[PDB]
């Protein structure tokens, strides 16, 4: 209610929400765009890609994209409470320790460090190497390690990477990213776990002290002075205005830029174009944007039927560095093992079973977009330029990631499983190779980056995620993340709002 106001159920809304509110003292608003779950398919591992174009996904188009061969793009995001974690491939990685590092460097305080980051992932955990003193033990959210459930063709994807020399690990997150392993999951009795899940539990919800608003978009703050004193809500019945101490954005990389935007705070040409007044002149709010690519990809016809994902298809990503499978450290690529025959748009789709493929990215990508609002309205569509692959270091890992797939595509490991490769077949130059690749990414659905966090003077937030130009403003999810961890980054988004979770009850 009064003390804080959380804006967006999503992952890290869904953290904070239960976190906040365990002081007693603290009375918390949580408010979402989206309903309440009731579709039974998003529980369901194995289904999370039909997910997609249902009515709790937001379903953004991005610009033209000259660095892939001009095509647009769909990102999906959750609309609904958890957010893009109800539509999830439930993969968990915390990252490499290197990752963080440059948090450190970008933010210039030590917590963004792996070190100070390892007691914020244990609490966030319960994993099945809890004890370890490296991974977490009773945490909320439930980590599991797949062994019996791994399909034949991933045993097999993971036998070809382990006999090129990679090693072979217990999971991405022991601080070793690079080897060869099933990928973590957030399953637990077959189900999938999300965020909501996790810490929006009966019990959480039944306290006094917090309370959950719904099919409820937040359309502008408002200011008084250097504060954030309402905000202005938009439900099914028309809008409202809500007042509190403390405002907490959890709307994503999408949402948490347009919010400010809307509301006057951002790059003072952008919103003079998009027809808003402005009020604070933040020219990085909406830049810095950062996603991850996925080649889809090395393609390969399958010398028998490949059964259906007893798991959530995509089963194991093997990073690595781009010129060697023997060597250690931050990856700088990944080959993942698709069990279901996926291919962007560019490509006819092979019948069920009879094609698996080899998802081919680049870990740290360098290029950088932007999102711009249009106008000021809730109905005026984002502008979103990811700036895929432009430029020529990108470019080149990508051409490392596709050789490293093919290389590991055609061993004896996989003879088993392997009748021919599809796609690409037989690229004979830089030229041709980038074009295939061009033609074939999609989106690993890791935006972030655009409300970064940063020590410098025109950063969006500060080392404590707070908006520089206000004082009670705070931002507190992928948006702030100076740069993209090596792989997927729900745990680092989750990482994110813990810290911000401890740092609120040290500081009140
Ligand atoms: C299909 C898909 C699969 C994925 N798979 C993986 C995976 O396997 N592993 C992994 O690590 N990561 C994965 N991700 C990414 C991960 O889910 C996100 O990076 C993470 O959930 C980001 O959380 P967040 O809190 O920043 O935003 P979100 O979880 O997206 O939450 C934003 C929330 O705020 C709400 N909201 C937005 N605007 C407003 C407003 N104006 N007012 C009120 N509410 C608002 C939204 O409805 C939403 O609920 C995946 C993403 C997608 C789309
Ligand atoms: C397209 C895609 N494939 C596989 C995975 C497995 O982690 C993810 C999750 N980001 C994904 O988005």
């Amino acid at each position: 209610n009064c003390d804080i106001v959380i804006v967006g159920g999503g992952s890290a809304g869904s953290l904070l929400a239960a976190r906040l509110s365990e002081d007693p003292d603290s009375r918390v608003l949580l408010i979402e765009a989206g309903e309440e779950p009731t579709d039974p398919d998003i529980w369901n591992p194995a289904a999370w890609p039909a997910l997609q174009g249902r009515s709790y996904d937001w379903d953004y188009r991005t610009e033209a994209q000259a660095g892939t061969a001009g095509r647009a793009h769909h990102w999906a995001r959750g609309r609904l409470i958890g957010g893009s974690s109800c539509l999830h491939a439930m993969g968990y990685m915390r990252g490499h320790p290197s990752d963080f590092q440059a948090w450190v460097d970008a933010s210039g305080d030590r917590r963004w460090g792996w070190d100070e980051l390892l007691p914020v992932f244990q609490a966030i955990e319960d994993h099945p190497l809890g004890g370890d003193g490296i991974h977490g033990k009773g945490g909320p959210l439930p980590i599991h390690l797949p062994a019996d459930e791994v399909s034949p063709l991933a045993r097999a994807f993971i036998e070809a990477g382990a006999s090129l020399g990679l090693p072979r690990l217990e999971g991405h997150n022991s601080g070793e990213m690079i080897g060869v392993t099933p990928n973590s999951l957030n399953i637990r009795d077959g189900r999938r776990v999300t965020a909501a899940d996790a810490w929006l539990t009966k019990a959480v919800r039944g306290r006094k002290n917090l309370t959950i608003l719904t099919g409820s978009r937040v359309r502008r703050l408002k200011l008084e002075g250097n504060q954030v004193r309402s905000l202005e809500v938009v439900g099914r019945q028309g809008s409202a205005e809500v007042f509190a101490d403390q405002i907490v954005l959890c709307a994503g990389a999408l949402e948490s830029p347009a919010l400010l935007m809307r509301s006057g705070i951002g790059p003072h040409d952008v919103l003079d174009a998009a027809g808003v007044g402005c009020l604070i002149d933040m020219p990085d709010i909406g830049r810095n944007l950062q996603d991850h690519l996925l080649g889809a990809g090395n393609l390969y016809a399958a010398r028998k039927p490949v059964p259906p994902s007893r798991l959530q298809h995509s089963e194991s990503m093997a990073y690595m560095r781009a010129d060697s499978f023997t060597a250690a450290g931050q990856p700088e690529i990944v080959v993942g093992c698709g069990v279901a025959p996926i291919v962007s748009e560019s490509f006819p789709a092979p019948a069920a079973g009879s094609a698996y493929s080899l998802l081919f990215g680049i870990t740290h990508p360098t290029s950088r977009g932007s999102v711009r609002i249009s106008g000021p309205e809730l109905g005026d569509r984002l502008i979103i330029d990811p700036a895929y692959l432009q430029t020529g270091r990108d470019r080149e890992r990508f051409r490392r990631a596709l050789e490293a797939s093919r290389t590991i595509g055609h061993r004896d490991e996989l003879a088993g499983w392997r009748e021919r490769e599809l796609l690409p077949g037989t690229p004979n130059s830089a030229a041709e190779m980038d074009d295939f690749i061009a033609r074939s990414v999609i989106t690993h659905h890791h935006p972030c980056g655009t409300c970064r966090m940063g020590k410098d003077p025109d950063a969006v937030v500060d080392a404590n995620l707070r908006l520089k130009a206000l004082d009670n403003l705070f931002v507190v999810d992928a948006s702030i993340m100076p740069n993209l961890t090596a792989g997927p980054i729900h745990a680092a988004v989750l990482a994110i709002a813990e810290t911000f979770a401890r740092q609120y009850h040290h500081h009140h």
